[PDB]
């Protein structure tokens, strides 16, 4: 059994302290760091944080040396080594560790070395209370040991790979507890925040009721959202039994706000991803991730899957569960195929290809995005949406997705057998009644559009494409303001000018020779603001030439502009015959 002790020695410094005591050591031992987190596929190395390590054993100090950028090698001893560290901690996600005297939060990827040979062995973690802030609860899913149930104390993991997917999470927190179907569940908030956590929890009962009704088995004996609540911010990483999110704090509806909005909504979309993820993912997951490789990329194109089903239910089933009307799902659902159907990307890379790639193409993307990659997330969700279609009209609406993800976890998840590439195709393939393999082969390694249209029709549902209100309103919401000519540049506006975030391939910006990362000044020879640029775009049809005056680091550009017949890009989606929807969606 392997041992640590963590404590969050210096709240200013942003510093845990960290110790790791090993009973017996192998000849020249190694101590090693994950290079990554799981959930999160990008090469982050965490062993950059962890600072003036040393070892020692029977009283006296033992020689360590690091012999790679993660990995560190003892002397021999035949007697118990302590190897003692500090972890610098100031990184505001739930992907790696932060401490200030406000809040502390953790994954033991970034604090906990694992020790060569003997990680398929428990792991023991003592947390001690900061002396600087001994009052701060703590919540996490890792099983306790000893200590009162939200305070300090000890836990225990049944192996490194355990300890490294229970987050943790300190300060003065805010904890509701509620239940699904028998099972405990907890939403924890760290930060300032004015939220109504009996009507939010209520929520996530129903939200977490139907994922449970839907696998009808759940995979842990309790769940914890953790929730750590700034001003402007949004993230989560999905655990075996918790969850880590990062939300805004305009998300967290308070008791004086009935009816459901937008932010509320993408909040209990989020926790509804994460905790769907348990089942997808976390249990059901690709045979590349039995086990987990932490020192390098580890590849596989399966998140179409993984990340995919996931973006399309976390949406899907708040609908399901009567959280959301068809209303505010459908102009979700017109969101997703609009940014997809966006950008050239769609025909430069496969669904697959960018899974397999979401180490640099995904993870590492920058302004060329639109243009030259896919997301396997809203692609993937799209897919998704398809099979659930599909499989209904050629079922006559006996099979869902739904059923198809039950199974499909009772099969490959419950059992820990793990999914090839062609597992899922070829299990609908040889599945009695239908026939998706054409579609989804095309879907999955083809580089062109999806043909939802005819799909939807089928239920009574009406797709009609527009060109949006402005460059950066591409949704699925309809405006009796459609714009007649825009950039074909997505841009953030301020009275100081259009700071340029991405310019669309083969568009007007494009011709024009402007580029991510200037800033439009004027317009026609007028100042362009946020203030004035629909105003003096409102005044223009394709065809229309004006200049534009921009900066391109500290070069003023004087640039020729011919706007072009714009994208109709807004896919606004409408249920117009009711009858035809047969439990897809609720009118
Ligand atoms: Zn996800």
């Amino acid at each position: 059994m392997i041992a640590y002790d963590i404590t969050p020695i210096d709240l200013h410094g942003h510093l845990f302290n960290v110790s790791l005591t090993i009973e017996q050591t192998n000849d020249e031992q190694e101590l090693w760091l994950p290079n990554w987190i799981p959930g999160s596929y990008l090469i982050r190395d965490f062993s950059k944080h962890i600072i003036g390590l040393h070892a020692e054993s029977n009283g006296l100090s033992l020689p360590v040396k690091q012999i790679s950028k993660n990995r560190w090698q003892l002397a021999r001893s035949k007697h118990p080594v302590t190897v003692h560290y500090q972890v610098y901690a100031w990184d505001l996600s739930v992907r790696s560790a932060y401490l200030d005297q406000f809040q502390g939060f953790f994954n033991n990827t970034s604090l906990c070395l694992a020790v060569e040979g003997q990680t398929d062995l428990p792991c023991e973690l003592h947390l001690h209370a900061p002396p600087e802030a001994p009052l701060w609860k703590v919540a996490t899913g890792m099983p306790r040991k000893s200590g009162q149930p939200h305070s300090w104390g000890c836990f225990r993991a049944d192996n490194y790979d355990a300890l490294i997917d229970y987050p943790f999470l300190i300060g003065d927190l805010t904890i509701e507890e509620f239940i699904a179907h028998g099972i405990k569940h907890s939403l924890v908030l760290s930060g300032r925040h004015y939220a109504d956590t009996s009507r939010i929890t209520a929520d996530l009962a129903k939200i977490c009721e139907t994922q449970i009704s839907l696998f009808e088995e759940a995979p842990f004996q309790s769940y914890t959202f953790l929730t750590m609540v700034v001003g402007n911010g949004f993230g989560g990483l999905e655990h075996r039994n918790s969850t880590a999110l990062l939300c805004s704090r305009k998300d967290l509806i308070s008791a004086h706000q009935y009816e459901m909005n937008d932010n509320y909504q993408t909040f209990l979309s989020l926790c509804c991803h994460e905790y769907f993820h348990s089942w997808n993912i976390k249990t059901l997951k690709p045979k590349a991730f039995l086990p987990y490789q932490l020192e390098k990329e580890s590849y596989t194109e399966q998140l179409w899957f993984y990340e995919g089903m996931t973006s399309y239910f976390d949406d899907y089933l708040l609908h399901t569960s009567g959280i959301i009307d068809e209303k505010r799902y459908l102009k979700l659902l017109g969101d997703t195929l609009s940014r997809v159907e966006r950008g050239a990307g769609q025909y430069q890379q496969s669904v697959t290809e960018s899974s397999f790639l979401a180490w640099t193409k995904f993870y590492q993307q920058n302004e060329n995005a639109p243009n030259s990659i896919v997301s396997y997330y809203a692609k993937g969700a799209l897919i998704a949406l398809s099979l659930d279609l599909m499989l209904r009209l050629q079922s006559d609406h006996k099979l869902t997705l739904a059923r198809v993800m039950k199974e499909l976890w009772h099969e490959f998840g419950k059992t820990s057998i793990g999914t090839a590439d062609d597992t899922v195709i070829n299990w609908l393939n040889q599945y009695p009644g239908i026939d998706i393999s054409d579609f989804l082969k095309d879907a999955l390694y083809n580089k062109e559009s999806l043909s939802l249209v005819e799909l939807l029709q089928n239920f009574g549902v009406m797709v009609q494409k527009q060109v949006p209100v402005d460059d950066n309103s591409v949704g699925g919401k309809a405006s009796e303001q459609p714009a007649r000519v825009n950039f074909g540049a997505k841009y953030k506006a301020s009275p100081q000018g259009l700071d340029v975030l991405n310019v669309y391939h083969d568009e007007s910006a494009y011709h024009a020779g402007l580029s991510a990362g200037d800033k439009i000044i004027a317009i026609d020879h007028l100042q362009a603001t946020e203030q004035s640029v629909k105003r003096i775009l409102e005044r223009y049809i394709p065809g229309d030439t004006v200049t534009i005056h921009a900066f391109r680091r500290d070069e003023l550009m004087t640039l020729e502009l011919t706007w072009q017949e714009p994208a109709k890009s807004s896919y606004v989606l409408s249920v117009e015959q009711p009858d035809k929807l047969k439990g897809w969606l609720t009118p």
